[PDB]
RNA sequence: CGUUGACCCAGGAAACUGGGCGGAAGUAAGGUCCAUUGCACUCCGGGCCUGAAGCAACGCG
């Protein structure tokens, strides 16, 4: 069951692991910009948070335009695989 | 690690206190093998190898 209540922040998953953090980082703040106002892009490399990401948005609607533009691109060879946030983030809330 | 300073944040009328901020550390980060498709925000799976830096300057390790 994919999050579909919109919401500030948009889950990303199904990264490329062997990607560093700081240019995934990079990447996803380059990828998504265009959409609005990003608040932080949340990335980590442990064992639970790999291969994902949450990308906040100053705008609802961005988080949207965002999710529904991008889902399923290719990235790093790998296809994103965007929902909503299941909860605020820590700004947002 | 010391001294004398810079700048940011919290508090304080102020003096200043606490942190950001130094030998930190075999840490952060990185390469690879294995494992993992995972909703988090207080870092952080395991093996092998490698490996930094406070913001400035001097001094000392
Ligand atoms: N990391 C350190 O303690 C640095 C000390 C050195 N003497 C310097 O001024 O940079
Ligand atoms: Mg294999
Ligand atoms: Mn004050
Ligand atoms: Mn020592
Ligand atoms: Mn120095
Ligand atoms: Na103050
Ligand atoms: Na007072
Ligand atoms: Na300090
Ligand atoms: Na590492
Ligand atoms: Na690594
Ligand atoms: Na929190
Ligand atoms: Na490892």
């Amino acid at each position: 069951v994919p999050e579909t209540r919109p919401n500030h922040t948009i889950y990303i998953n199904n990264l490329n692991e062997k990607i560093k953090k700081d240019e995934l980082k990079k990447s996803l703040h380059a990828i998504f910009s265009r959409f609005g106002q990003i608040l932080d892009i949340l990335v980590s490399r442990s064992l639970k948070m790999r291969g994902q990401a949450f990308v906040i948005f100053k705008e609802v609607s961005s988080a949207t335009n965002a999710l529904r533009s991008m889902q399923g691109f290719p990235f790093y060879d790998k296809p994103m695989r965007i929902q909503y946030a299941k909860t605020d983030s820590d700004i947002i809330a």
